[PDB]
């Protein structure tokens, strides 16, 4: 029951990778130390196959059929709707990969009638054919760290331009309804950072003496066996479909999901995938069902008290009541005895803790600082590392995903989006004259084209106000954030306070959007503070499409 078998030939690029931070003449007024940063290619991908490639052994028992039968007395209450071609063409990324087929994303987004005749084509099939499976390409991912010592190529699989539209017409409906209404509270994916971050506190405030923990589970999607997949589909099948969606969502399952063949960018057989696909649209829902599934289970087995669980896809956190620190001690081991006989055994082992502080969720810590008022206000911080290794190379290199922006959007009341990432990328802005040039980022896994201008509104509808006035940040914040900066060689945040200053300056003299920019982003770094209040705009912001769902690997776009 292996997740993988290999014939042999090379995962193959599909373009020129650099794996060396590229310099240019901005590149040292935000980090000095460039040999610490680097992009992975797909001269590692042999690595990656390695570890994703194992055996899955699965035990399941009452516990998760338990769960499973409620799970799905939920899910038939769920009615989903079929989109149509134009919708579903609508949701295609203007950019996403072209079809083997002659047409590409612009074709679709078109309705071009070569595209859509295509699409009808492979519609057709899938009803039609329920056993063949369908063809994926794998691809090394090119992503940017810092050095630790330098991490293997992350993989992709993903089906034909033809077929992302088809998941979308069966499953976009689906993806997006069935998972808050069988997890409800616990599916991570419905919060915006400050709504995530409420939750997150309510939860541990409403226990008498809470413990939570973060579960890590190695290679999620290598531990993803047929029998979830199937598992996933009779949850599917539970909603009120058209015949017509059931058929697509079954042939879909069989020939896709459940596995498939892997083909190189140069068109050679690579081998065969038994386990989830990276590159679908059911990436997200699937991963979250069935680390749902399996971890309530596990909690059963356990016996934790009061469970309140947290799950984005494969992220997993659960907070409880304490039993004392050595019989939750304990419960933990057993907890990952479960997991592991469910097939989802764990990375890092993990452990207990007493402060919502240390934990990390969605890569992110809880942390506090304080308002206008003095009040205190939680906010959702990380390490800044990765974020500002990755802002580095955006520096140099236009990316087709812009990640320092869905850091300023989604870490926006932290110390370091706030004096760096907002001080740094505003300013190459109005050097370039780019402030009201829409780019794309991923929240979520969708595809979002943002203005830079129109931050304040975004900020303020994710975070309320607040964002813009915070202040005094612990201790252990600050060190962190300092601690980074000289690893990676950032100017200190003084030299970043003098920069927003100009920024700011710079912004006002602009007037409209961009002032509004300057008055509300950079509050901070003025003593003579502005009053903040919202922002009209906002209240007009159509943030539909906005946390309803997660969609990693999904193909999803939103104007
Ligand atoms: C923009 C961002 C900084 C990268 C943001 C985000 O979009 C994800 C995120 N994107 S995702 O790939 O869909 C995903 C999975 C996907 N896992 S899977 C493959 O199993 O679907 C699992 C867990 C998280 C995420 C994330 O973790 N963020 C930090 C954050 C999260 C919540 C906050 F409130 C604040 C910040």
């Amino acid at each position: 029951h292996m997740s993988y078998t290999w014939t042999g030939a090379l995962i193959t690029p599909c373009a020129a990778e650099e794996s060396k931070l590229p310099i240019n003449a901005l590149s040292n007024s935000l980090l000095r130390h460039h040999n610490m940063v680097y992009a992975t290619t797909s001269r590692s991908a042999g690595l990656r196959q390695k570890k994703v490639t194992f055996d899955r052994l699965q035990v399941l028992d009452d516990h998760y059929r338990d769960v499973l039968k409620e799970m799905k007395a939920k899910a038939s209450t769920v009615k989903a709707k079929l989109l149509s071609v134009e919708e579903a063409c609508k949701l295609t990324p203007p950019h996403s990969a072209k079809s083997k087929f002659g047409y590409g994303a612009k074709d679709v987004r078109n309705l071009s009638s070569k595209a859509v005749n295509h699409i009808h084509s492979v519609w057709k099939d899938l009803l039609e054919d329920t056993v063949t499976p369908i063809d994926t390409t794998i691809m090394a991912k090119n992503e940017v760290f810092c050095v630790q010592g330098r991490k293997p190529a992350r993989l992709i699989v993903f089906p034909d331009l033809g077929v992302r539209v088809c998941e979308k017409m069966a499953l976009y409906d689906v993806v997006s309804t069935l998972p808050q209404v069988v997890m409800g509270s616990s599916y991570g994916f419905q919060y915006s950072p400050g709504q995530r971050v409420e939750f997150l506190v309510n939860t541990w405030k409403s226990k008498k003496n809470p413990m939570g923990f973060s579960y890590d589970t190695r290679c999620f999607d290598s531990t993803v066996t047929e029998n979830d997949i199937r598992v996933e589909e009779s949850i599917y099948q539970c909603c009120d479909l058209a015949p017509e969606a059931r058929q697509a969502i079954k042939s879909l399952t069989e020939r896709l999901y459940i596995g498939g063949p892997l083909t190189n960018s140069k068109g050679q057989n690579c081998g065969y995938r038994r386990c989830r696909a990276s590159g679908v649209l059911t990436t997200s829902c699937g991963n979250t069902l069935t680390c749902y599934l399996k971890a309530s289970a596990a909690c059963r087995a356990a016996k934790l008290q009061d469970c309140t669980m947290l799950v984005n896809g494969d992220d997993l956190v659960v907070i409880c009541e304490s039993a004392g620190t050595q019989e939750d001690a304990a419960s933990l081991r057993v907890f990952t005895e479960a997991m592991t006989r469910y097939s989802a055994p764990p990375g890092d082992p993990p452990q207990p803790e007493y402060d919502l502080e240390l934990i990390t969720s969605c890569s992110s810590n809880v942390s506090v600082a304080h308002d206008a008022s003095g009040k205190r206000v939680y906010y959702l911080t990380r390490d800044p590392t990765t974020p500002l290794a990755r802002a580095a190379w955006e520096t140099a290199r236009h990316t087709p995903v812009n990640s320092w922006l869905g850091n300023i959007i989604m870490y926006a009341p932290t110390l370091w989006a706030r004096m760096i990432l907002m001080t740094h990328f505003f300013s190459i802005l109005l050097a370039q004259e780019q402030l009201e040039k829409a780019l794309d980022c991923q929240i979520y896994g969708a595809c979002y084209s943002i203005e830079p201008l129109d931050l304040p509104q975004i900020i303020e509808r994710l975070h309320g106000l607040s964002a813009f006035s915070l202040h005094s940040y612990s201790p252990g914040e600050i060190n962190r954030v300092a601690s980074c900066l000289r690893k990676l060689g950032v100017p200190p945040l003084r030299v970043w306070r003098h920069r927003a200053r100009s920024v700011r300056a710079r912004l006002l003299s602009q007037g409209g959007r961009a002032a509004t920019c300057g008055k509300y982003l950079f509050n901070w770094a003025v003593k003579t503070k502005l009053k903040l209040t919202p922002i009209p705009a906002a209240s007009r912001l159509d943030l539909s499409g906005w946390f309803v769902a997660g969609y990693s690997g999904g193909d999803i776009y939103h104007s």
